[PDB]
């Protein structure tokens, strides 16, 4: 089953949640940190225009992408000129804006509209910290937006309090961005051992459920 690491992520989340890390008593959350699992990629900005066009987003490396409603993806690298186009069937090709390709004129123009909106009206998430993936799929609930990247990472942005989770199954790690914009990366195995606060635990339970929904909609 090639489900872009979701089954692994779900396994990792079941085990930690099953351990009931908020009940430990003697809780030592700091001992579960591991800055060697700090993620390289996450979504720093997003704009949902899914009624008409698609979902536009910026990655922390300043590349921008769009997942169109026709289920193709266009990625503009941070050089502002190199494009990666992912067709319906997963087939990838590379081009440049400057070659002014008839084929992708409309989709490039849209990506540029998204790009400019984000630069003028949105703030960069994770800004206070230092292969290029595309957005595989996303959905939103009343409480959050869930973004699944092609590298297996799942990001969950909670609207309410602006907290964010970035789950990386390759490292069996989770990064938590709290309301104060503080940024902490944990090994899930070590959260099972040392435990955590009710807040992070609750969001990890929520994450399991969101990963289930992603797996249920392939
Ligand atoms: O006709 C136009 O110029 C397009 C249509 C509008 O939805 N566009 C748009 C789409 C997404 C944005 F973030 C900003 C925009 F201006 C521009």
């Amino acid at each position: 089953e090639f489900d872009c690491h979701l089954s692994d992520m779900l396994q990792q989340l079941h085990s930690v949640n099953a351990s009931k890390p908020s009940e430990r008593g003697l809780v030592r959350q700091e001992e579960a940190e591991d800055p060697a699992c700090i993620p390289i990629f996450w979504v720093s900005k997003w704009v949902d225009y899914s009624d008409k066009y698609g979902l536009g987003y910026q990655l922390c490396d300043n590349s921008v992408g769009v997942l169109f409603n026709d289920s193709t993806r266009l990625i503009l690298y941070n050089d502002g000129d190199s494009l990666q186009y992912i067709e319906r069937d997963g087939t990838e090709s590379y081009l440049t804006v400057s070659s002014h390709p008839n084929s992708l004129m409309k989709k490039i123009t849209l990506l540029k509209y998204f790009r400019n909106y984000m630069s003028e009206h949105l703030l960069k998430a994770g800004a206070n910290i230092t292969r290029l993936p595309y957005l595989r799929t996303w959905f939103r609930t009343r409480s959050a937006i869930i973004l699944h990247l092609s590298n297996g990472s799942v990001q969950i942005n909670f609207f309410q309090d602006h907290t964010k989770l970035i789950l990386c199954p390759l490292m069996a790690a989770v990064t938590y961005i709290d309301e104060k914009r503080d940024f902490r990366t944990y090994r899930l195995s070590l959260l099972e051992e040392y435990g955590c606060c009710k807040e992070l635990a609750s969001r990890l339970r929520y994450a399991r459920t969101m990963v289930d929904k992603l797996l249920s909609s392939r």
